[PDB]
Parts: structure tokens; sequence; C-alpha cells
């Protein structure tokens, strides 16, 4: 794999469609452990959230709270930057995520396919229906749940007074609109991931671990049909010999250059 930013640069100013790929190394730099006595594998889980779900909820309400307060870093704005600047110019730009922090869209990216789902997003439990959310906190028995430090424990929020469905009639349990461990991801998301990743004459694979399917095997699906492909990660990764570039160091000092 090549590490000539030029060569990149040559692609890049020709490109008429960019998909990029990224993982948790993209929002690294935007300071995004244990919370309480639990990891996510412990608690991102539909048997977690059936078993206790005012602690699941508490965990979601201090994940979305954290967040109103990160800001997007160097990375992100390049990319927002470069999709907009492309659009003026008719050239596509789509980021398709596995983090489901939206950092990305706070850093200004409207072409974006978050194929795990979003804190920002609640699901009916009862009826199925998507929305998006925004409110601090989300319903007022959270107010100053979710605290992770030592010393805290369980608030029980009776799941009546927990985050409820407003359609008329309905009034179930909403959950995050997140995919937890062992569920699958939704077969449109990746319709429209299998669309951008044929469609597409450069790729970028940003911050992530490439080992984690089915997200793992996009970068090496648009290489398959020799199509450049550039990893961005602070080292190299099991899939780095499959791609054209990589490009070692922390996205936020190499991707305001590679898409200058
Ligand atoms: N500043 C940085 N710049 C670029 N890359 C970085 C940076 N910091 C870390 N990285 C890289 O980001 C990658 C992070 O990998 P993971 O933590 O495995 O994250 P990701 O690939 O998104 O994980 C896939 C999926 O696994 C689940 O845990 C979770 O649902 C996630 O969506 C690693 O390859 C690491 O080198
Ligand atoms: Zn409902």
């Amino acid at each position: 794999p090549s590490s000539s930013m030029a060569d990149f640069r040559k692609f890049f100013a020709k490109a008429k469609h960019i998909v990029i790929i990224s993982g948790a190394g993209v929002s690294a730099e935007s300071g995004v452990g244990y919370w309480r006595k639990w990891q996510a594998q412990d608690l991102a889980t539909p048997l977690a959230f059936a078993h206790n779900p005012s602690r699941v909820w508490e965990f979601y309400h201090y994940r979305r709270e954290v967040m109103g307060s990160k800001e997007p870093n160097a990375g992100h704005r390049a990319i927002a930057e470069c999709e907009t600047r492309l659009g003026k110019q008719g050239r596509r730009v789509v980021v398709i995520t596995q983090n489901i922090d939206e950092l990305h869209r706070k850093a200004g990216t409207k072409n974006l396919l978050e194929i795990h789902g979003s804190l920002f997003k609640t699901r009916c439990t009862s009826c199925g229906v998507v929305a998006e959310n925004y409110k601090s906190p989300i319903c007022p028995a959270l107010s100053g749940k979710g605290a992770p430090e030592p010393g805290t424990q369980d608030a029980s929020i009776p799941v009546e007074k927990l985050p409820r469905c407003e359609e008329a009639g309905c009034g179930g349990l909403l959950r995050p609109h997140v995919v937890w461990f062992g569920e699958n991801l939704d077969p449109a998301i990746l319709e429209e991931v299998d669309r951008e990743l044929a469609h597409c004459d450069l790729c970028l694979v940003v911050g992530t671990s490439s080992v984690v399917y089915p997200a793992a095997m996009f970068a090496p699906q648009v290489a398959a049909r020799g199509v450049p492909v550039a990893e961005f990660n602070t080292e190299t990764t099991p899939a780095t010999n499959r791609f054209r570039f990589h490009f070692q160091g922390p996205c936020g000092t190499t991707l305001p250059e590679a898409l200058a």
C-alpha cells in the first residue's frame, strides 16, 4: 500500500463519487471505559433492556448528554467541508459511519448513512415508529440521571416514566434506535450502502479497526473492483494490505491535508 500523498491527490482531484467509511477513530480527537460496573457489551443488548429498561436508559441518557458537550474535530470538519465543496461541482461525497454519536452531522455532513443507528433517534417497542430526539433530558424522570461515577446507583425509574411513544393511542416504551449486540442491521440501510459502494470511484476508510462485520467488508468490496481505497488510521489494521493507500497518523492531521 502506498503512502504517496501526491498520488492520492491525483485521484482525489478527479473523483466524481467519494465514499468515506468511518469508525470510532474519527471521534477520538473529539474526546469520545466502564459506566458504573458495566461495559457496553453488558448494556447494549435486548436482554439487558428487557431486564432493566431503566438502567439501559440511564446509560443512553448519559451518552446523549455527554455528546451535547462534544465538538467535531478537524477530521469531521475536513470531511464536511469536502462534501460542501464537491457538491458545488456536482461531485458526490457520502459518509458511511459505524458511529452513533452524530459528530459528522454536527460538523455539517448532510449525506450520511448511519448503519448502527443514533443516540439521537428513538424506536417504539410497540408500534415500531422511529423518530429523531435531541431533547436534554429526553424525559423529566432522567434529568440528572445516568452519572457514571463510583457511588451512583440505579435510578429505578418506573417504566411508565421512561421515554414513551407520542403516536396517537400508542403509549409504548421507546428504546434507543441503535443496533444492539445480537441484532441485525437494517436491510434498507445496507441496500443504500451497497448502492454507494458499487458506484464510487474513490474510497476512504477512516479510524476503523476493519474487523467488525459487516462494515469490515465495505472497503475490500470497493478495492476488489479496482477502485483506490485510502486508509487513514493511527495503526496498520488486518485489512491494510488490501488497499491502495495507507496514511498513518491521527485523522485530524492527515484528512485536512488529503481533502484540502
Ligand atoms: N485519531 C485517530 N485517527 C485515526 N484513527 C484512529 C484514531 N484513534 C484511533 N484510531 C483507530 O480507530 C480504530 C478504532 O477501532 P474500534 O475501536 O474497533 O472502532 P470501530 O472500527 O468503529 O468499531 C466497529 C464497531 O465495533 C463495535 O465496538 C462498535 O459498535 C463499532 O461500531 C483503530 O483501528 C484505531 O487505530
Ligand atoms: Zn408507538
